[PDB]
């Protein structure tokens, strides 16, 4: 159907649940979801489809990188009519309050990168997490009760950063973490008028390095009792 | 105590409404606030402190602009000690789902200013409102059972804008209305560790011109009520 | 007649005196004005017309910030047909050479704003002060033999400048001192074949803080001798 | 020994040739190499290390975007002491005079990312092919016999680009092709005082659509002996 | 001395009149100096020191674009102690008003050149003649009695410029005239505690194609008399 | 025929090796050239048109900075039909490992100029070099067996650099050397369908100060050899 995509129309559920690590998402459908059929291999990017609960959802991987999450959404969206996509994972923590193994749900993120300038006559376009998506992570979050941030992430269009000044900026400000997609995702969804939110687990602090499991576990659960909300 | 604030520290509730305008402000205060008192007046910007429910509040204008809210509401953080800071008042709507007399609860505030690029190494810095402020303007709503739509917001620095195109721009990524303040007071209080929020009543559609009382009548409720919870 | 102003077309003298502070636009009209009278009050900004050895003046705030100076400018020149504006006010020293109490009549003003990027097709346009109202305003101070310091001026949008350093940067392009209208000014005059000029007293240095009626009383004479001659 | 590697030094030859497709990596390990040892599998990427013409040479894939490349590449070139990166893949044709099948090498790639100006002072960093692997494959070519040309690229941050004028712009500027890889891959190389080269095979061409096999397996004939000749 | 001037400190007056054409610079050298002494052709940019009414005067070319001036004026400043470099020379008209033959004093230049943002930390400086050096030009003018436009002028780096529309954009913020110098100078007069200021003779409209000597000779004459009573 | 050249279509060679200093470009045909004939010297750009082992041949001076050479150039290009041009000249080291005197092949040339964004929709235009003049350039190396260096340049706005970091920056990205028009050149070039390419001999280091004509000889060998190779 796609260049990056063998999948038709109706293959995905409504809501799919992304992360970067292709592997990571065929863990996720053989350990969570009920039934799982491989939907869309292209480029290995493991793209499942099955059900929780009794309801469709589908799961894939969505690579690293602003550019590489646009292509997916994108198509997700246009193609495949998906209305809600959800982007689970891992960070780094900015924020000198912010641990790691803690659960982090994004209201925004904020970029380095240049492509909202390019969709937004050169201004400052804030990429910001669907209302909807987000209270539906936080009531999970509160319904499970399980203990989670809920601020502003930040996206990187470079992992190893020449700009070391950055993070301690950002920590000045509060950004909570810090990963490369969902500045990108945001503005995607609102432009079909679709939803998307992120929800990750921080496996690292940059500003100092310092289980991991149980943490990523209880963020799947928030992010798949969640899906069923919405 | 401040070149443009004569009160002293303890004058303003650490809860403090601001609109752009100053005979608004003075209007919220004697029409809502018990025993309210002109704690500032230079620049007869009409600061004002008294108290709703018992609980202390203030109330005082802004001016109109990013430049102009910068300045007070960093002189109210850093030398009041204020914590929460809500706009309130009137914007122009520009998605075309969106219509005047609609309340408007911000999520978050895109800008065509260069402040916040200032700011944050010239990167994009997402003008997030804090969500607890998000939160309690939303369940006011609910609890008052005011329609409210909450979405982004766009700060513009040219009321009168020459580029007629982003309008459209705007309504295709779905921005709910345009005012002159947000996007330059949410990344002041994420400085000072503090909390904002925005929540405006359309008095105009930007795309397509278009009572107005009780709409904003409703709107003060949301805000005044939302500052209890807070 | 406009959002802001609801006096109309015939209410303001061809020239209009502009100053930040309303209280002291109020003050200005009561003070040198014969017969002034209230012709607009929107938002409290105090817009008086009066007359100055029998000719039509008009005195009236214009906010903080290049954004609100921006809207009242263009409303004057293009809806009351307002032909010079003539920003009269305080001003914070830059060059070491000038000092508090100084008079500075600005030949142009650069920004760290976006507005004149945004309608120059972000190139680089001279915020220049119209050549006619800065040999009036010289001329007026050589006739009245008031000494005042004739250069470049700089409109920031954070009166609170996160960039430390840029202050000494500017005294060493010898900028004579900083406000927050002059360069949002002078290009709307351009766009509208009017004139427009800045003259302000330095109310204090930003790089060593350092009677204060004389200076103000002497740059008024300035400015109104200038209208005069204009 | 990295967070997207699980290799250690050594078990990377001193060349490697990149790709998006993992899986296409995966293809040319067992299609081109002797003895394929699958050396890294993170996140699914697929790196190989084995020997064509009994030298050591590693083929690994890198993601889509910018973003994610510069990770493997700098990792690479700093931990593994990888010498010279070639990227090998598809690309979509810009010039009218370029077609579907043709075989492009990069002299050098432009692009709308903001990467190279984060590292380069905001200036213009011209992301050049190292020359000696710009010469081996035009020799490699020249070689084998193999029609290729030889120009300009464009990595672009956005597949589904909304500026539908750059596409044309490129055309008159002769902008041979658009991937999404190469800009961020040179200026890393640079810095580590490393090689890098880039060479595609037109898979369509983005100004009009219009045996894939063929044109894929001579590209990798050109960039295998090329890293030979290296 | 420099890499581009032969000369030694004095060999130059402290006034130097400036034109981008060498061979004009020679020109003017031998038809307005008397006892003209050739004091730097290195690159032949014919640098010339005479003297003019008995005052010590020096002449000499400055190439085209602002990099070229920007050496020899910052040279002419640091090196030899020189006080006031006049620009003078052609242009070409931009306001629909002003005409072929016309001649323009500039107040101000603005530019599509990165220099100014570069030496004012990406902010906008407003490159201004210097306010004595203005004055003395149009007081030339007024008692030579010689009709003169005062206004903005502007330096751009493509004399054939891509973006046709900013020649209508310009005109309508009347802008008067084009050249390619000034908006170099003038900042650099200012670093430097010095004057520069510029003055030129319309050789035709960029907005419509429309004796030559007669202008000339009369800028000439406005140059040369505002050089002595500078 | 142009407003910089008198000279008429078929006076120049379809290859024009262009210097900064027309006093080169004089010595350079009188020299090299047999019966060299000047057929441009508007502004004293020295052009001249002769022959090398029998073919056309012109050679010409272009000025200091990008603004200069883009006139120059697109003028050959455009009206004179011109096929080829060599910039040959000095430029200063940056790469700790070049040499005063070494000879420098550009691959391609950043800068810090707006020039390219202006042309390029403010994206990343990478100035390179025509890869059949960089070729011929170095076979002419290599056929008469002299050592030359072969990377990216530099095209800087500023000979007086403000940016004193940018020079190491420089450094650690390997960048070959600095002059001030390659970056203007081969972009206009690319949108003739025309070749451009640049030989420098380097007169200085700018990280530590350092026979210049065996230095000078040596590249001119190379350029006129190269040129008949084209
Ligand atoms: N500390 C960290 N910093 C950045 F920039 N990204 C982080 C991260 N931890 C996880 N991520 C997520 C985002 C990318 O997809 C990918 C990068 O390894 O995993
Ligand atoms: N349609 C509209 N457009 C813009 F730009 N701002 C609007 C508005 N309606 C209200 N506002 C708010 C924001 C400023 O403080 C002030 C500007 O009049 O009031
Ligand atoms: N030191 C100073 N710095 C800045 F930025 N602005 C100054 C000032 N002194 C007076 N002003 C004028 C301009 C604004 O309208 C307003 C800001 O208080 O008064
Ligand atoms: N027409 C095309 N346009 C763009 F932008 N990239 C193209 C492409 N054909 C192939 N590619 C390469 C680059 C990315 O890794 C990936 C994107 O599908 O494959
Ligand atoms: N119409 C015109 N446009 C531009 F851009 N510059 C003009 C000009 N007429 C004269 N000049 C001056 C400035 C350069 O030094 C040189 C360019 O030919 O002469
Ligand atoms: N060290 C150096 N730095 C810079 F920026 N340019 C250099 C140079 N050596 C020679 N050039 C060339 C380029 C200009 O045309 C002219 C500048 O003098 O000569």
């Amino acid at each position: 159907a796609t260049p990056h995509n063998s999948a038709q129309v109706g293959d995905f559920a409504e809501t799919v649940l992304m992360c970067g690590d292709p592997l990571r998402a065929k863990l996720i459908a053989e350990t969570y979801l009920e039934n799982p059929k491989l939907v869309n291999n292209v480029r290995g990017i493991q793209g499942y489809t099955g059900t929780y609960k009794g309801k469709p959802i589908s799961v894939m991987g969505h690579g690293m990188g602003l550019p590489s999450i646009c292509i997916y959404a994108e198509e997700l969206y246009s193609t495949y009519k998906v209305k809600t996509i959800i982007r689970v994972g891992t960070c780094g923590a900015i924020d000198m309050d912010i641990h790691t193994r803690d659960i982090v749900i994004f209201t925004s993120a904020g970029t380095n990168s240049k492509i909202n300038r390019i969709r937004f006559m050169d201004h400052d376009y804030p990429a910001t997490a669907s209302f909807d998506v987000v209270c539906a992570l936080v009531d999970a979050a509160k319904e499970l009760n399980i203990p989670a941030k809920v601020g502003k992430g930040f996206s990187t269009d470079l992992f190893y950063n020449p700009q070391t000044e950055l993070a301690q900026l950002m920590n000045k400000f509060h950004f909570l973490a810090v990963e490369m997609e969902s500045a990108g995702l945001f503005p995607i969804a609102d432009l079909y008028g679709a939803r998307a939110g992120c929800i990750c687990t921080v496996s690292d602090h940059i500003l100092h390095h310092e289980e991991r499991q149980n943490s990523f576990q209880n963020m799947m659960k928030i992010a798949l009792e969640a899906a069923i909300k919405l």
